């Protein structure tokens, strides 16, 4: 293989002022809060000057979940809301989504569609209404020395458009792979251990870049298929931009025999400046 996979952020956030205001119904006084949350991607109609997915985060976020298919897909995460700023400021942030990420790793080896998630960490001023804000995007290579050396396959796909309509059907599911019959179905290590085609649901629009989620799956099926070396894995756009890469586990720096397989991660969001820092939104205007 010729090209090393290098990968593109996975989303963009958006919250709506309906989710500030969600919030400051339902937060606390307690020094943190956790609260759940849900939001439906929609891969279909994605604004044309954007690299990814928006993450469009609203009131209903918080909600018990109402999705207008076809494809719209239901992603879960939470918010982390610290009580005062100094807090949101003094968390390790390496250290959060390093969990996070183990708790995508521990899902995804029991359903390798449930290792993507997403956090908010936040710090709402409800008296000036000023909201900080740091979305994560858990996004993790287990065993941290797995890359993946690629080259451009023309097409051996389950065919592009078949997997659409499949992902179309299948909103729960971000993986499909092909059996011995070359038939779509569900992920399942015994098949691909033979068939070697996976296909995954991709949030990126950038040309022949996947998303960062992709290293997720990626080091899910190392971890079910230890032995695989070479496969093909197909990168599915609802657009017009699907591709397919031969892939190639290969290894950096690898770490010693039966020692435990560490894991890098990343996914923080950068903000406006291309900086990874807090975003910060003022909305005074919830007064006058």
């Amino acid at each position: 293989s010729e090209r090393v996979l290098s990968y593109a952020p996975a989303f963009k956030s958006f919250l709506d002022t309906s989710f500030f205001q969600e919030l400051s119904r339902l937060k606390l006084d307690l020094d943190s809060t956790c609260q759940p949350l849900t939001v439906n991607l929609d891969l279909h109609n994605i604004p044309k000057s954007a690299d990814q997915v928006p993450l469009f985060l609203t009131n209903r976020s918080f909600e018990k979940h109402n999705n207008k298919r076809t494809n719209e897909v239901p992603l879960q995460g939470s918010i982390f809301n610290f009580n005062v700023l100094d807090e949101f400021k003094n968390l390790d942030k390496q250290l959060f989504l390093h969990q996070r990420a183990l708790e995508c790793w521990e899902d995804g080896i029991k359903d390798i569609n449930k290792c993507v998630s997403f956090v908010i960490i936040s710090f709402a001023d409800l008296k000036k209404y000023r909201f900080y804000y740091w979305l994560g995007v858990p996004c993790f290579q287990r065993p941290s020395s797995t890359v993946l050396h690629v080259r451009p396959e023309p097409s051996l796909k389950g065919l592009f458009s078949k997997c659409q309509k499949w992902f179309d059907v299948n909103y729960s599911k971000w993986v499909c792979i092909l059996d011995a019959d070359d038939e779509i179905v569900n992920y399942d290590k015994c098949i691909i251990r033979k068939t070697k085609v996976l296909a995954i649901r991709d949030t990126s629009t950038m040309e022949n870049v996947p998303s960062a989620l992709t290293k997720n799956f990626l080091s899910v099926l190392q971890y079910d298929v230890p032995d695989l070396i070479d496969f093909k894995l197909l990168i599915i756009r609802q657009n017009e931009g699907s591709f397919a890469l031969n892939a190639t586990f290969a290894s950096i720096d690898p770490q010693s025999s039966s020692s435990n397989p560490d894991m890098k991660v990343s996914g923080w969001e950068r903000n406006v400046q291309g900086k990874l820092a807090p975003r910060v939104v003022d909305l005074s205007s919830l007064l006058d």
